[PDB]
């Protein structure tokens, strides 16, 4: 059970998609961030340069770490367990269409679901949850976690 063992954790976002403003590509990712803080004892800091615990980058193909991405649709997205250097970081495919909305694929969701791997939960069998395999739009104003998702970090935290 890889778990961080600091609650205050930083984060970094290294590039952006074109797909949409910065702004939003910064709410969505920071709105995924207090899905997982409301639930558990974690506290998430953004840096705008540096190192940080947690980084964040949408990638290409072929991009430094052994698990390549894969074009349009397909693999979406992954990420680390947690620990030091590569752990937690999370990395999206710069080739898919990312969107604020129903349309395939919502950032928010997809960003959400990467930093519950960042954490350190596994997959559900589940199919309401959000760890759950495959990805489905849902709901995403006023969007909160689903109750698989909580006993899984409170699980590995409190
Ligand atoms: C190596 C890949 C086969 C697995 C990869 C994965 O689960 N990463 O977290 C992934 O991108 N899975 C896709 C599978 C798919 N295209 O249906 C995905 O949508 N993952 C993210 C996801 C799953 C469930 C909910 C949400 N929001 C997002
Ligand atoms: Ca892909
Ligand atoms: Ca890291
Ligand atoms: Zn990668
Ligand atoms: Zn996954």
């Amino acid at each position: 059970n890889p778990k961080w063992e600091r609650t205050n954790l930083t984060y970094r976002i290294r590039n952006y998609t074109p797909q949409l403003s910065e702004a939003e590509v910064e709410r969505a990712i920071k709105d995924a961030f207090e899905l997982w803080s409301v639930a558990s004892p974690l506290i998430f800091t953004r840096i705008s340069q540096g190192e940080a615990d947690i980084n964040i980058a949408f990638y290409q193909r072929d991009h430094g770490d052994n698990s390549p991405f894969d074009g349009p649709n397909g693999i979406l997205a992954h990420a680390f367990q947690p620990g030091q250097g590569i752990g937690g970081d999370a990395h999206f495919d710069a080739e898919e269409t990312w969107t604020n909305t129903s349309a395939n694929y919502n950032l928010f969701l997809v960003a959400a679901h990467e930093f519950g791997h960042s954490l350190g939960l596994a997959h559900s069998s589940d199919p309401g949850a959000l760890m759950y395999p495959n990805y489905a739009f849902r709901e995403t104003s006023n969007y909160s976690l689903p109750q698989d998702d909580i006993d899984g970090i409170q699980a590995i935290y409190g």
